[PDB]
């Protein structure tokens, strides 16, 4: 078992010029690969989840090349959907990016394709993307347990009227979005109740209108597509630098600074989680927003009770920078951090506790009362890149802090630990 132990950090000032957005990325991705036209993607961010959506497509016989340093990629479109036979397995590691709406994309005309990935993915629900793919009629098959993958991806997704529930991932809506448009006849997404992480599917309307094809939202109710479209290429695209990532580097100004300043993202960003910057503000610190930078700078630090279902993974930076304010803070309408990289509300409750928090793990929120000092912990990470990053933040106290397996912070941010020293002064 891999370990880092973090000094304790004296104060927190600097810039730093953010990874590339992993929603982003990944959907700039699939919709370069469908489209019509070479796409150069430019500040791609290079990280796991990235990383098997590209080797999914190089198995789909889409052609690419990389710079360097992985972050500028050209891409040659496919002109239409992406085919492979004979069950070809499609390895996706535990990114939700990559498995969701290529579940739904690759439905597209006949195909004999399977989609798989790390044990805990096969833990990640996805019955409700499949049922409405079935409604559409696709051919899927669970090939172990029943709304879980691993899938085999038979065809058949011709349009029509789908249901489907939004209410456990909006990255199910996100799929069916993508792929309806080039389904054969049009397609009514009729929403059955309530749908979380609502600011991602604005993410995804944004890309595929940037690749050349806009539908009807009806109040997020209802979605209307029409079907036949095509998308286009649209030269070269900037992928933002990702608004999540961020999280850590604000937080650490708001409890530690000094001024950060993060480069990537700024006012104008599609990101949810640029109003992560928000909460920081209304705990008490400064928030410089421009162009292509937003900045905290040290005020004051005191507790929130707020819903998050709006910004569900910069949230949990908020639940470790709770140690840091004056008060119980509360985080509500985040049922889903159980059904992600691990189940996160059991895993920030346990941990918290390890450095001295009492917290109360609720069904749906998380409730912490910060100690009066925090205590030396090695924390447990869950192969979750954000246990590891959100309790990186326990060093700007007087104490150290050991976190397990490091490197699981390469899901979505493989440069993590060396991108916080950088702004870490011991002055
Ligand atoms: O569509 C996306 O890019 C994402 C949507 C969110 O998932 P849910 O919709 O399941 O909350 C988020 O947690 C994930 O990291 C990225
Ligand atoms: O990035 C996160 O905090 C949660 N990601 C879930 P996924 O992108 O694998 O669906």
């Amino acid at each position: 078992m891999e370990s880092l132990t973090l000094q304790p950090i004296a104060r927190v000032d600097g810039t730093i010029n953010l990874p590339g957005s992993k929603s982003v990325s990944n959907r700039a991705l699939l919709l370069a690969a469908l489209a019509h036209g070479k796409t150069v993607l430019t500040n791609l961010l290079d990280s796991d989840d990235v990383r098997h959506m590209l080797n999914a497509l190089t198995a789909l016989g889409v052609s690419y090349t990389l710079s360097a340093d992985r972050t500028r990629c050209e891409i040659i479109g496919n002109g239409g959907p992406l085919h492979a036979e004979g069950a070809l397995e499609l390895f996706l590691g535990n990114a939700g990016t990559a498995m969701r709406p290529l579940a739904a994309a690759l439905c597209l005309g006949s195909n004999d394709i399977v989609l798989t990935g790390e044990p805990r993915m096969k833990e990640r629900p996805i019955g409700h993307l499949v049922d409405a793919l079935r409604l559409g009629g696709a051919k899927i098959t669970y090939l172990e347990q029943e709304n879980y993958p691993p899938l085999r991806l038979q065809g058949g997704f011709t349009g029509g009227n789908v249901d489907v529930d939004g209410s456990v991932s909006s990255q199910f809506l996100t799929a069916l979005l993508m792929t309806a448009p080039l389904a054969p006849e049009d397609t009514v997404i009729r929403i059955k109740g309530d749908l979380v992480s609502k600011p991602y599917i604005d993410i995804t309307l944004n890309l595929m209108k940037t690749f050349g094809v806009e539908i009807e939202n009806q109040h997020y109710q209802q979605f209307v597509v029409k079907g036949g479209q095509s998308y286009q290429s649209p030269g070269t695209y900037l992928v933002e630098g990702d608004a999540s990532s961020a999280s850590y580097f604000l937080a650490a100004a708001a409890i530690k600074g000094g001024t950060v300043k993060v480069t990537g993202i700024g006012r104008n960003s599609m990101q949810g989680d640029i109003r992560f910057a928000d909460v920081l503000e209304k705990m008490g610190a400064t928030i410089c927003w421009g162009d292509d930078y937003i900045s905290c700078t040290r005020g004051e630090l005191n507790a929130i009770d707020m819903d998050m279902n709006h910004i569900p993974d910069a949230a949990m930076t908020i639940a470790t920078a709770a140690l840091f304010a004056k008060g119980t803070t509360t985080l509500r309408n985040i049922y889903n951090w159980r059904v992600k990289e691990t189940d996160r509300l059991f895993a920030m409750a346990t941990e918290l506790r390890k450095v001295g928090a009492e917290v109360e793990e609720g069904h749906d929120y998380i409730r912490i009362t910060p100690p009066e000092k925090l205590n030396f912990a090695e924390i447990a990470t869950y192969n979750d890149h954000r246990m590891a990053m959100c309790f990186s933040l326990v060093a700007l106290s007087d104490t150290p802090v050991t976190i397990l397996d490091p490197k699981c912070t390469a899901k979505t941010f493989p440069d993590y630990f060396e991108q916080l020293a950088r702004i870490s002064q011991a002055a």
